[PDB]
DNA sequence: TCGCTAAGCAGTCCGCG
DNA sequence: GCGGACTGCTTAG
């Protein structure tokens, strides 16, 4: 096979390389690298080595990695650029794998592990690592075993032997109900002590070295919790044995506010699952804890125990043991569905960077077009410290508040990619500038045309037409690979639709799921079996086709991710290619086309009308415009269609047939006034979406910029089962908002487009009668809780305290003096409740941490006390209020002259 | 929260005769 | 009460 890197580190004068020989065994190396940097030299000096922009390079060979590091100080010292690759593990990975890595994952041992540690004095800090660990669950992916280190004899308690036979049963024989699946996976050892559980767990970590570590939270609490406490009770060398090159180093993340240590383990590359789920899902959610995600995720029910988290282990040992080993394979469970370790394996090979460095799409970036520029012996710049400098973005219409009754959306694909691609945006492309006249000059097409020569953007600039620069060539390979998986997404998407059909009419048979490709399109014959399926055998398709397009979505969204992320990269002063001028270039050309683009749907949908200044397009954002479909509907009359499903049809052959024509040739039109090098402006239809026909529906509605509500029958070519709620913006899409408030005002939005005013108070009616037995963690609003000392004033609200830190501060104050009680922790989220008048909390509001119940010491109190009244008003009502009046509708009837019968 | 801009709403403070 | 200046937070893209 060809060989492939597991890590690279650079300690001193050395590479140290963990790698994957031709045979497929993994292999360590000590090489002496020799880097080389360059300095421009004249002329008459005969080089193969030139700078981006043409310039000749001399080659400089160090005697080693220090002296090439000097070199570069002492350029500065004199004042001259010093060109080349400065991180010189990354040369060495240019150099030692000069081709497309192909690399197998079977090979590279990923790691997942998860510890326990008993405190009876609140939460155990890493940095102090006081306490014993009493258990770890130390997955290994190439045994597939669960490998458990449980420790039965502590100053907190003594306790007998995990039960695995206990641990299979269901929770209604008394059991923890393990999964089935992972039973024969477990390989369980107990320890008399800590000493020797510890040591043990690192000759275990000797013979199966991490290559990949990941788990939940394991890099601001499991790895220095476990490097801490082995420091405390063996000293610092038994410690570095985490590291397979005995390096580590502790290193202190920097935010805003503070900052925090984490450990540097040298060697190993450290993939937290919470931060990969950050980066890459996608969402926001209202917490972070495991329970909170696997039961988002996968629909597993929380873990449940009596007591606090600090006695279970005396009280339950058995399950405490259970629960451990059961979060290690939630966070494997979530990985199986959203697929992040191989995105970041992915990413991380293409751009040949070590694999944790996918967190930084600058380094990614860096990597790549190095890479690219090296094959061809050209020379990279050397980074340069900027100042931070605010520069301009998308462009956002205005939208007239109203209810809009068919709409049409239109969206061009990957924007700015596509933008950096057609103007051809690169460092090394830039030819000169023009003289910019006002930005609607050129979207109504009178402005002078800016070159005869060379591809312009509307904020003054002017690239070169010859040849490609290395940021569009280098952009294109990933926008091109995106396009596969975001085709197999939508695929898994529209196969999912066919399954949801078929499931209105079950057929009563013992039968089994066919065995199909659902990233593809179903052919006639699997389309035939299925409509003879049970329901049983077709849910069980739904949730694999589900499965596949999630896998799909992975793929694609986090590709457009890293490629939206150059073009954010060039207005990042740490990025090498940093210069606004080009990225810039890239948003106001942006502008330009959404807004030339929306003149030019207006004017020929008013010659197809046959009126005059006529606004069609409603709404537009960044990429997209929302078109007004009434008066095309209109024109044939909704009384010549026979279903939902005839209209959005006319309005699909519509879009593809007329409009998507008419759009292009504005766009071109616009590539020529432009003289870019390539026309990539490409624009489709997006949503059709509209009421019910013979429906009292609405169809949708704008407040305001980015703030709507549309019910959607057909995206992007997927026809749906069942109409869509597309809401953006709008409080149910909003992790602030309390969740039973979010479902409340979903409905409240459903039936304003699907069924009407009548409907609408029909449900608002009841709502605001019966809310008041919601749950009160369902009814709580979220926020994030930053600088809580700020505002603390011996615990009471300084000036301008915001409100959810004066409910943290009202909690602190109620439980005080209990070191057992859960603490809000600086940064994270908290649930927020208001109080009534004359609460015994002695403030408008409390806040407690989010993903959990509030303790019992106050529990009681605060649901006595709750201001429901309060609370309905902020969440439910103001928003509803906000929908309503924008929609021109009424939540409450009014009074009319048939009330006197 | 270690790792692009536009723009919405909640809440504080205080003016507005 | 509402709005403007301001902080804080969370969206859409
Ligand atoms: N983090 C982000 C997100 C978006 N954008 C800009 C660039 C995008 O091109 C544009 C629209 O982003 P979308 O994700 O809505 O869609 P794209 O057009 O990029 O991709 P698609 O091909 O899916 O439409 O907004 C950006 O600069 N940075
Ligand atoms: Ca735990
Ligand atoms: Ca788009
Ligand atoms: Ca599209
Ligand atoms: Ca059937
Ligand atoms: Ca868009």
């Amino acid at each position: 096979m060809k060989e492939f890197y597991l890590t690279v580190e650079q300690i001193g004068d050395s590479i140290f390389e963990r790698y994957i020989d031709s045979n497929g065994r993994e292999r360590t190396r000590e090489v002496e690298y020799k880097p080389s940097l360059f300095a421009h030299c004249p002329e008459s000096q005969a080089t193969k080595y030139f700078d981006i922009y043409g310039k000749p390079c001399t080659r400089k060979l160090f005697a080693n990695m220090r002296d090439a590091s000097q070199w570069i100080k002492r350029m500065e010292d004199i004042g001259l650029e010093a060109l080349g690759m400065d991180d010189f593990k990354l040369a060495y990975l240019s150099d030692t794998y000069n081709y497309e890595i192909k690399y197998d994952h079977t090979k590279i041992r990923v790691a997942n592990f998860d510890i326990e540690v008993t405190s009876p004095d609140g939460f155990p800090e890493p940095s102090q690592a006081k306490h014993p660990i009493d258990a770890i669950t130390h997955y290994d992916s190439i045994d597939d075993r669960f490998y458990v280190f449980d420790l039965l004899n502590s100053p907190y308690g003594n306790v007998e032997e995990w039960s695995i036979e206990i641990a299979a049963k269901l929770q209604e024989q008394g059991g923890d109900e393990v999964p089935s699946e992972i039973i024969d996976k477990i390989i369980y050892m107990p320890f008399d002590n800590e000493k020797e559980l510890l040591m043990e767990y690192l000759n275990f970590w000797q013979q199966k070295t991490p290559v990949i570590l990941t788990g939940w939270n394991v890099e601001s609490f499991a790895i220095p919790y476990v490097y801490n406490r082995i420091k405390n009770i063996f000293g610092e060398s038994t410690a570095k044995r985490l590291s397979p090159h005995r390096k580590t180093r502790v290193k202190v993340i920097e935010n805003m506010y503070g900052s925090r240590e984490i450990i540097t383990l040298f060697g190993i590359s450290v993939l937290d699952y919470i931060d990969l789920y950050k980066k890459f899902s996608f969402t926001n959610q209202p917490s972070y804890s495991l329970d909170y995600i696997s039961e988002f995720e996968l629909n597993v029910g929380k873990l449940k125990y009596d007591g606090p988290i600090s006695k279970l282990r005396e009280s339950n040992h058995q399950r405490y043991i259970s629960y451990n080993i059961i979060a290690v394979y939630r966070v494997l469970q979530i990985d199986a569905k959203r697929q992040f370790i191989n995105l970041s394996l992915d990413m991380g090979y293409y751009a040949k960077i070590q694999i944790q460095s996918v967190f930084s799409p600058i380094k990614t970036w860096d990597a790549i077009i190095f890479n690219s520029l090296k094959e061809q012996n050209k020379v990279i710049p050397q980074g340069r410290s900027h100042p931070v400098q605010p520069y301009p973005g998308a462009f956002v219409k205005e939208p007239i508040p109203n209810r809009y009754k068919y709409v049409m959306s239109f969206d061009l694909t990957s924007l700015y990619p596509s933008i950096i691609r057609q103007v051809n945006i690169s460092p090394e492309t830039i030819a000169g500038t023009f003289k910019v006249a006002p930005l609607h000059d050129y979207i109504n097409a009178v402005a002078e045309r800016p070159s005869d020569v060379y591809s312009c953007s509307p904020n003054g600039m002017m690239y070169y037409k010859d040849r490609d620069g290395v940021v569009p060539t280098e952009i294109t390979k990933v926008f091109n690979q995106r396009k596969e998986h975001k085709g197999y997404m939508l695929a898994a998407q529209r196969n999912g639709e066919i399954i949801k059909e078929a499931l209105h009419n079950p057929n009563l048979s013992v039968d089994e799921p066919l065995d199909v490709d659902y990233r593809f399109d179903f052919s006639d014959e699997i389309k035939e079996k299925i409509k003879k399926l049970s329901a049983k055998s077709l849910n069980e398709m739904l949730f694999r086709a589900q499965r596949t397009e999630v896998a799909g979505m992975t793929a694609q969204i986090n590709r457009k991710a890293l490629i939206n992320g150059l073009a954010g990269a060039l207005g990042n002063v740490w990025f090498r290619y940093y210069d606004l001028r080009n990225a810039t270039a890239i948003t106001t050309f942006g502008q330009m086309a959404l807004q030339w683009i929306e003149r030019k749907v207006n004017e020929y949908l008013n010659e197809v009308c046959g009126t005059e200044g006529e606004a069609f397009v409603l709404y537009g954002d960044t990429d997209s415009i929302y078109v007004s479909a009434d008066k095309i509907i209109d024109k044939v009359g909704e009384s010549k269609f026979r279903d939902t499903n005839h209209w959005v049809d006319f309005l699909d052959k519509f879009a593809r047939e007329r409009m998507e024509p008419a759009i292009d040739r504005g766009f071109r039109e616009m590539c020529e006034y432009m003289n870019n090098k390539q026309h990539l402006m490409f624009m489709d239809r997006e949503a059709i979406a509209g009421p019910p026909l013979g429906s009292k529906g609405i169809g949708g509605f704008w407040t305001g910029k980015k703030r709507y509500a549309l019910n959607v029958w057909d995206m992007e070519g997927t026809r749906y089962a069942e109409p869509k709620l597309k809401i953006m913006g709008l409080e149910t899409q909003k992790s602030s908002t309390p969740k039973a408030v979010q479902k409340a005002l979903k409905e409240c939005i459903r039936r304003m487009l699907q069924e009407g005013e009548e409907s609408l108070q029909e449900y608002f009616k009841e709502f605001e009668k019966e809310f008041r037995q919601l749950n009160y963690i369902s009814i709580a609003s979220v926020s994030s809780a930053n600088n809580i000392a700020k505002y603390d004033v011996g615990g009471f609200p300084g000036p301008k305290c915001p409100f959810h830190i004066r409910g943290i501060l009202t909690y602190n104050r109620a439980i005080k003096g209990n070191i057992d009680a859960p603490q809000v922790v600086e940064g994270e989220k908290v649930y927020v409740l208001p109080l009534r008048e004359g609460n015994p909390f002695g403030d408008k509001c409390i806040a407690w941490p989010s993903g959990t119940e509030i303790t019992d010491l106050i529990k009681d109190d605060v649901l006595h006390w709750m201001d429901y009244t309060v609370l309905l008003e902020k969440t439910f009502i103001k928003p509803l209020e906000g929908f309503t009046s924008a929609a021109k509708l009424d939540y409450e009837k009014k009074a009319s002259l048939f009330d006197m019968f």
